[PDB]
């Protein structure tokens, strides 16, 4: 079977599962079901599941080198699946109750969920709570008897608490530490002393790459009982290599790419976050420029965002790009190599991963 | 040490080692460990505790009659505390959403945590999922040993799903379930077919039943080794039962408890929610008073608040009320008989609960 028509019908096995419970043992009615099945299909589905099915390839990968009878073949795909859905639906949750907070519209080119019009925040923000309780449901259904079990829900745990304080880092990332101050209402920065590479790195390790990627290859390693064909710190050193990478796309085509495309209207200037772009322009710019970038970073007025497109446009980020672009290749061969030392199909699955990121 | 003393100790406890951990394992600055310190302080206490507490009470009971080590006692008292905490913090999650989600004012005399100026919903939403993080991150490093620690974590876990089911029967308790669309603006029902006693018990025993009663019970038997003193199906039926109880209290004050002794001005009637008094109300009111109520019930008008007041007054709910509380003692007595069967302790401890909820 394919992995990815495996991983679908998984998708509805899990939600039956789901929704049958919530009907013989927390009392719902049909029509409050038919809401949550409708809630799960639109925030869990319509992506490239690229971090569920990065557990379903590891977990593949050890499969063609491990010798087992085929309904533990089987088993160990479905566990994959499941892991690779937890994962997919804590992103959901987290997309969900993002959303909300920042005020989004558009998320894939639909509404966000807040938005529907029989939704709303009132009900949004609960409904991405269940999306998280949901990850908890499965893992105890489906993995009760697993030996794997305490160590995924220990790691899932640390994961999406990671996830939590890297929201936090980024929301409150065009803030003077300093003034921080929940009695105070917050002015932005005025210095842009805190937009440097290293504070960039926090905000990207936390709020992005424990879920993107150290979780989906760790997952893998967990359902195949194969953590001991890695070197943990190396896991971990190459997942933050790959997913700060991910993210300074994420943050250039938040910039350039046309909306349509983009699946969303970009507000990383008018939010004043602390992209790739702000750091590396203010790395590389003279004494003029800063002042004019000052004066317009962080407005909702379209003549000063486009004071600082154009600014970033005349300071040849592309040039720093293509030389971060080479030295993150640079980096993750190393790390790879290093992988072989352990597990050639672990790092095999690990050059998959990088592949998948660096084209897009 | 009295129970309280020990209790508050362990908050600082708790708090230190999350931050302390916040510093060298999550790479936190000690301003932003300063803001979460702050939202734990504001979130988490304040109250009367009366959650965290009773697991304490529970294994309070069960230490004097089985025999233990000192060092034991000790390390029982600890964990019972921890577990406490666990709960209060689960609680304060859900005080921090729902306020967000019901657009609320204050809370205990004090401003909801959103409203705070330097937080502001698009922080608040976050930090109410840090707090229930907190709480899965206690379990793992306190409980990491302990034979018990799974099924606290499975049953934390069924507890906060249901918690949040009930948030859905809740906030959706106003609407037709037949016209339930993400698609479509919700109206409010116009019928009240939906206001049942059966409806209302559904509502209440989700939302509140099993975080403030079924959880603090069971974790004091959890951290104490005593399941088996107890008979499960009681204990659950003893919580719906007294947690009913509870709420249909709560649903009273909001209507005639003076806004300064509730900690809040009540809007349940503006809110169309389906309170105890609005099902009472329903359940005893003639052809022409249950079309005043129609024209009057879930509008922010003052006027037809007055109205609504008006028609609760003359309805004579204080008879339904006492009859009811009548109806509970009567079945809490007998549960409580049940309960002594197996653990004349454990029964103690149930008739602690239900004198400290029947009396406040
Ligand atoms: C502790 C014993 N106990 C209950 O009191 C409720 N019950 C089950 C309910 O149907 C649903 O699944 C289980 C569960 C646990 C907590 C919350 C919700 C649920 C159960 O096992
Ligand atoms: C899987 C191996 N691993 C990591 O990658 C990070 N690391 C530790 C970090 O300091 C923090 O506690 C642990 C943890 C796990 C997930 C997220 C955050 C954390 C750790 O053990
Ligand atoms: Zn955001
Ligand atoms: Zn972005
Ligand atoms: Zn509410
Ligand atoms: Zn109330």
């Amino acid at each position: 079977m394919a992995s990815m028509e495996r991983f679908l019908s998984v998708y509805d096995e899990v939600q039956a599962f789901l929704l049958d419970q919530l009907q013989s043992k927390y009392e719902i009615d049909p029509n409050r079901a038919r809401y949550l099945r409708i809630m799960m299909d639109t925030t869990c589905l319509g992506g490239k599941y690229f971090r569920g099915m990065t557990v379903v390839n590891v977990a593949e990968g050890f499969l063609a080198v491990t010798q087992h009878d085929e309904a533990t073949k089987e088993r160990i795909l479905h566990d994959a699946c499941v892991g690779g859905w937890m994962i997919e639906f804590l992103q959901a949750h987290y997309l969900v109750e993002d959303d909300i907070m920042d005020g989004s519209v558009m998320r894939r080119g639909k509404p966000c969920w807040y938005r529907f019009p029989g939704v709303t925040t009132q009900c949004a923000i609960n409904d991405g709570i269940i999306l998280k309780s949901w990850t908890q449901i499965m893992a105890w259904h489906y993995f009760a008897d697993r030996p794997f079990l305490k160590d995924l829900l220990c790691l899932f745990q640390k994961v999406d608490y990671a996830t939590a304080v890297g929201q936090m880092y980024d929301v409150t990332s065009m803030c003077d530490s300093n003034k921080l101050d929940p009695e105070v209402a917050q002015p932005m920065t005025t210095d842009f002393a805190e937009f440097t590479p290293a504070i960039y790195k926090r905000i990207v390790k936390y709020k992005t790459t424990f879920y993107t990627y150290l979780l989906p290859l760790v997952m893998g390693l967990l359902v195949s009982e194969a953590a001991a064909s890695v070197e943990m710190n190396l896991v971990e050193r190459v997942a933050h290599l790959i997913g700060e990478y991910f993210q300074v796309q994420d943050d250039v085509m938040d910039c350039f790419t046309p909306p349509e495309q983009l699946g969303k209207v970009g507000t990383d200037i008018e939010d004043a976050k602390c992209s790739w772009l702000a750091v590396t322009f203010l790395g590389k710019a003279n004494a003029a420029q800063v002042a004019e970038f000052k004066a317009n970073y962080g407005e909702k007025d379209p003549a000063k965002v486009a004071v600082v497109k154009r600014l970033y446009s005349k300071a040849n980020l592309q040039a720093d790009f293509a030389a971060y672009e080479a030295e993150v290749v640079r980096e993750v061969e190393s790390l790879i190599e290093q992988l072989k030392v352990k597990s050639p199909t672990f790092a095999e699955s690990v050059a998959v991963v990088w592949e998948k990121t660096h084209k897009r």
